[PDB]
């Protein structure tokens, strides 16, 4: 219930999951309303790395604007762009004082629900993202996309091989997921799962392209056979919650599967 | 000269050269200070598509912030980063008059500089991004990064793996690039270039190491091999103009491989 004090077991790892997409496909949105489902049943935690947006739709446990905004450096005479790198430079002053609560948290909460800086490019180019994740128990990463994107082929090969650089560059186990499923059309819906599930149907219409860019995405799905298989892409919604039984699944599962 | 007022022949393609990269890699430096050096010998355009920069070291032939800025939308109320993925929907209306003014600039000069958004994912990820390029004639990607990330074996996959990802994503050749090179001693300069573009060498490293991450980074550094015969890469200051006959170079080499066929 929204009054209820769930008790978190302290010697006992919570589940971490950290929310990365591109501004607007719903990072904090998603983080609110994955927060409330869970609040039923959990001890919830949420941080927001983000000195950007205006406001939260939950409380945040930690939150970086009480130290710095955007909007804050910008009254400096930097511009937006500026303001936002500027921001994480002066957060990283303060770094090991946020790994340590974020790590504290972690001991006192069944699920830590990391909001990420709101351009995934601050989170995957900036030392501070890259940093905090290596620092990080086994965090979960749902790297989500706008479902407007996918309009040809190789944009399913895209978003498959970005997930995987996350990935890599995090160095934590990535779930690619699609956002505002609300919004599509049930054949929409279709389409993107048979593209997706079907990786022998994907290289074959990236085969049909002649272009010079089609011939490098179709051989790029050189990812599976010999290692780097195509893992389940989740279709969620922040506004009505589907895909939120499959995410929490996922991520008990991953949870389980780590500390091993 | 400079001062020239050089004379681009009509039926003549020119070169069109678009500078990528995340906020802060150097961008708008490097477009304003390559296109200079140029304008001793070239009739040069410039085209801002960011919205949300401050001052421009350049006088811009296409300038979105005429029509909206970041600035502009945040007094309406929204943050810098809603602000920004709104200033890109609303340039959208106004989508074929600037794809269509970017055409002519290309008809009428020997170089169009495009400068892209500050933010490297409002081109990659928007429409007007993806579109634009999709209508433009052959343009090199230059993709910028700043030399810091680069710590470990494993961050060099990182970053030419991305460079990929731009090809993939934008439909255009996509040449790595370290930006900000003034700023490295020689040590760290010849770091750089052992992993950066020499790619057996990073594979090979790779390979020693056994860890998950190492593993993969392995691995899809090899596809990288397989997928594309290694670019060549370039290691440029904005500042200082190093690497600049490369880049025109490169450019040159782009142009004539796109002229025949
Ligand atoms: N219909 C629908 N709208 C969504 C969904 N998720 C987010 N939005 C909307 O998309 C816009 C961007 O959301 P936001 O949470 O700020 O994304 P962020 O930049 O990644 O933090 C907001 O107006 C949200 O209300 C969804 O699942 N369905
Ligand atoms: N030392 C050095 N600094 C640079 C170079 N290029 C850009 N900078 C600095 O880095 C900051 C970011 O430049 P900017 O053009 O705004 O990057 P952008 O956000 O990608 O457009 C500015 O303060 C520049 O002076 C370079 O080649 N060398």
């Amino acid at each position: 219930m929204r009054g209820s004090h769930h008790h978190h077991h302290h010697g006992m790892a919570s589940m971490i999951v950290v929310f990365v997409g591109t501004a607007g496909s719903g990072k904090t949105t998603l983080t609110g309303e994955f927060g409330r489902y869970l609040e039923d049943n959990y001890k919830v935690a949420y941080v927001n790395l983000d000195t950007g947006v205006k406001e939260l739709p939950y409380e945040p446990s930690i939150d970086v604007r009480e130290f710095v905004t955007v909007e804050e450096i910008m009254r400096e005479g930097y511009g937006p762009n500026g303001a936002i790198v500027e921001s994480y430079d002066r957060l990283m002053e303060k770094f090991n004082e946020y790994l340590n609560k974020i790590l504290r948290l972690e001991k006192e909460n069944d699920y830590v629900l990391i909001d990420t800086p709101g351009q995934m490019e601050t989170f995957l180019f900036h030392e501070f993202g890259v940093r905090l994740m290596e620092n990080l128990p086994y965090p979960l990463v749902v790297y989500i996309s706008d479902p407007e994107i996918l309009k040809k082929p190789n944009d399913y090969c895209f978003v498959r091989f970005f997930a995987l650089l996350i990935d890599l560059r995090l160095g934590a186990t990535t779930i690619p997921a699609l956002n505002k499923v609300d919004l599509l059309s049930e054949e929409e819906k279709e389409r993107h799962r048979k593209y997706f599930e079907d990786i022998d149907y994907l290289t074959a219409r990236l085969k049909l392209d002649p272009s010079m860019q089609g011939l490098m995405a179709y051989k790029m799905c050189s990812m599976m056979t010999e290692v780097l298989p195509p893992v389940r892409v989740l279709y969620l919604s922040a506004k009505t919650r589907e895909g939120f039984e499959d995410l929490e699944t996922l991520a008990y599962e991953h949870y389980c599967t780590c500390g091993d």
